[PDB]
């Protein structure tokens, strides 16, 4: 380009500058094309073109001026691109902001759209603000190919659609441009089958909806409506390593964690809104916004001290009762706690504080709702036209036709939408094995094989791979969690391995062990050592997440007290026992709401949590418990920097299975930071347990699950203990232990103690 061009750029003298800046083509050759890509960064020293797809980065070079770049790549296609921009110490990564010179769907957008490959594809599908022929206004598009006709009604022209009939494009998707209409805007789309029925769909890539059971979409002006702080979390998350950080997870559903009057208006992020009432039955109560929640729920995990909240899905969806799990408007928050604004400041406020959040995400069906994604368009769009492969019947929704390309994309985009749009820093995917098999919850004669004669979902697996690829090469440094209860292999291993490419995976099976070892009395936990133990011969066949969640709370099961054996003080002694192994074993954490207090009452969706509790001594003890720990995990090395290696993990003896003791080491890279762990998984005290260690010195008692702060008994070793000359368990040293009752003792050498 030349200096005359690049200074009307520097000095805002130049009539488009979408003429020069973004990716333009120079030639095409005969394999490929030559592309340049341009970008004005005022106070930009460097900046880099990222093709996060190809794993590929290119620097950019200064063209007559220090804040104008410029990058020339070959490649036979240029769809897919970031910009990595350096202002002095500190680097962004942003999608190119002049990425898309018009409002309107272009021949390429729909090339890739119809293959599948349009990461982009909520730019142009949808509501989105703009200007066409001069005029600002709203460009609405939707995917509608066997439509006789899709009319756009809403308030602006008394959802009557006969002047605002779409154009349909290519044989697939109409569209349509209104003039002098902006954000709020309420509107659904009218849509003709070819039977001639007349029907209302909400936008399927709508931004935001009114409030269930209300179902219309609103328009929103999604890249102006909020201010971001957070360009530091992001960079020191796409630079670090996930695995070998403290992952503590706060598990929350976030209309049932706290509820206020609504004697009130809901408070929003400069603004109001009237009140979201809980439900019928219980009137004189409304949900909390995503505003008060980022001012109420935020500072009290981080007084907690999680490094994460992860929240049960949040997308919008028509019943309270389904926690969030059937959904029917996959790009939108749920409008019970306020506008999209509202959940950017949470998630940016999230990040202010040093907190990650992790999405409850849900591709593996839909339910029926006439609203919905369901028989879009007259036909069996979204869903597999055969109900053997695109119905769970016994959950009475329907699943998506995963290898169809436009159904795959509206999916994968999904998710790097919540990326994207708001900052989120992992997903977690609830019943993997739902969309794994293609007999899932059918009997013999109800399904059929895959073309190899097989029950394996192949369109499902190949998606999930996709997402999960397009995750960690677009967002590196996120977390990608699954649930799979069926012993699916490598689940959280790279696709390039045979794995399915999440980053971490729910140890079900170990959460099975523990709530079924820790529900038996005592005396006989002997006949059950194995639950203990099992779960560390398969352990290293995937990252493990140890989740005791929301599942294992409801229908009958009781909170985590109410599961425990014995007398009140003992119930509470199991828990902190149960919860201290859980943090010392190898592998993330996450817990639910409700348990870090000590709540008797089973989680119920349609209340909020007996906050009340935190008023008397044990629950005020319990949640100090939960505080200490999670402040020990984070300064312990050896309690997270080797989780997934042999290194970070070895037995002492688990031999003892009469009187319920197991011991172990975690390491880390500094032999000083191994951790000695003792746990006592009876009643029974004992004054003089011996304890092989594999150094002589002091061994300072770091944790104490029995301390009297914590509600124990106050039993344990005054501070620590010298180390004997006296071998055992195959150490040449060894600790002779006063271990307390239902209680996991936590030691560390202090090399430099005075003898
Ligand atoms: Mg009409
Ligand atoms: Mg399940
Ligand atoms: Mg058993
Ligand atoms: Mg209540």
């Amino acid at each position: 380009i030349s200096a005359d061009q690049v200074n009307q750029i520097i000095y805002n003298l130049h009539h488009d500058p979408f003429e020069i800046l973004g990716c333009h083509l120079l030639e095409e050759g005969k394999n490929t094309k030559k592309w340049v890509v341009r970008a004005y960064l005022p106070k930009a020293e460097a900046a880099w073109v990222i093709r996060p797809t190809e794993r590929k980065e290119d620097p950019m070079n200064s063209v007559h001026h220090p804040n104008f770049f410029e990058c020339i790549i070959e490649t036979p296609e240029l769809n897919h691109y970031q910009l990595k921009v350096k202002e002095g110490e500190h680097e962004k990564v942003i999608y190119d902001p002049y990425a898309f010179s018009s409002p309107y769907l272009t021949d390429e957008d729909i090339y890739l759209f119809s293959e599948g490959n349009h990461h982009r594809i909520y730019e142009k599908l949808g509501a989105h603000v703009g200007e066409i022929n001069g005029v600002k206004g709203v460009y609405f598009a939707v995917w509608a190919p066997n439509a006789r006709n899709v009319s756009v009604i809403g308030d602006f022209n008394n959802w009557d659609g006969r002047e605002h009939q779409m154009r349909k494009r290519n044989y697939t998707i109409w569209e349509l441009f209104v003039p002098e209409i902006g954000s709020g805007t309420v509107y659904k789309y009218e849509i003709k089958n070819s039977e001639g029925h007349i029907y209302e769909k909400s936008d399927p890539y709508g931004f935001y909806r009114e409030v269930r059971p209300n179902t219309a979409s609103i328009v929103v002006d999604i890249d102006n409506i909020y201010q971001w702080h957070d360009e530091e979390w992001l960079e020191k998350r796409r630079n670090s390593d996930p695995l070998k950080q403290p992952v503590s997870v706060y598990e929350v559903h976030l209309g049932s964690w706290l509820h206020g009057s609504s004697a009130e208006k809901m408070p929003l992020l400069n603004g109001e809104a009237d009140p979201v009432i809980v439900s019928e039955w219980n009137p004189g109560a409304r949900f909390l916004s995503y505003y008060e929640l980022a001012e109420k729920l935020i500072p009290y995990v981080k007084d907690m001290g999680y490094t994460h909240i992860e929240l049960l899905p949040i997308a919008e969806h028509p019943f309270d009762g389904s926690w969030g799990y059937q959904v029917t408007g996959f790009y939108s928050p749920t409008s019970r706690f306020g506008r999209p604004e509202d959940f950017m400041y949470f998630v940016d406020k999230c990040h202010e504080n040093g907190i990650g959040v992790i999405l409850d995400w849900v591709p593996g069906h839909f339910p029926k709702d006439s609203h919905g994604l369901a028989y879009f368009d007259g036909t069996h769009l979204y869903e597999h036209a055969d109900p053997r492969i695109g119905e769970h019947k016994e959950w009475g929704t329907l699943v998506f036709n995963y290898g169809r390309h436009e159904v795959r994309n509206f999916l994968v985009a999904n998710v790097l939408f919540w990326f994207d749009k708001y900052h989120v820093d992992g997903i977690r995917v609830d019943a993997v094995a739902s969309m794994l098999y293609r007999n899932y919850l059918r009997k013999e004669g109800e399904w059929i094989a895959n073309e190899y004669g097989g029950d394996e979902h192949i369109e499902a697996v190949s998606f999930i791979r996709e997402v999960n690829t397009l995750l960690f090469e677009y967002f590196p440094g996120i977390l990608s969690i699954a649930e799979e209860s069926t012993e699916w292999e490598k689940v959280s291993r790279p696709v390039y391995d045979g794995g399915l490419g999440f980053n971490l995976k729910w140890d079900m099976g170990w959460m099975h062990d523990m709530l079924d070892y820790f529900n038996i009395d005592p005396y006989f936990r002997q006949y059950h050592q194995n639950n203990v133990t099992f779960s560390m011969a398969y352990y290293y066949n995937e990252n493990f997440m140890l989740a005791l969640s929301h599942d294992e709370i409801v229908h009958g099961k009781s909170n985590m007290l109410g599961k425990m054996p014995g007398d009140e003080w003992q119930k509470y002694a199991n828990v902190r026992a149960l919860f201290t192994y859980m943090y010392t074993h190898p592998g993330k954490k996450t817990m639910f709401m409700s348990m870090e207090f000590g709540q008797w009452s089973e989680w119920n969706v349609w209340g909020d949590l007996e906050w009340h509790l935190l008023q008397y001594e044990p629950h005020q003890q319990l949640k100090q418990f939960f505080t200490d720990l999670n402040a020990l995990y984070q300064q312990e090395p050896a309690l997270y920097t080797h989780d997934f290696e042999y290194h970070g993990f070895e037995w002492i003896d688990c031999n003892d299975n009469t009187h319920s003791v197991v011991s172990f080491l975690r390491r880390s890279d500094d032999p000083n930071d191994s951790l000695v762990v003792v746990c006592n998984f009876t009643p029974q005290p004992h004054s003089h347990y011996r304890i092989g260690v594999p150094e002589a010195g002091y061994y300072v008692e770091l944790f104490n699950s029995d301390a009297k702060q914590y509600g124990g008994s106050n039993m344990g070793n005054l501070g620590g203990k010298w180390a004997d000359e006296w071998s055992f368990h195959n150490k040449p040293y060894s600790l002779d232990l006063c271990l307390p009752p239902l209680a996991v003792l936590i030691l560390k050498l202090d090399p430099t103690k005075v003898p």
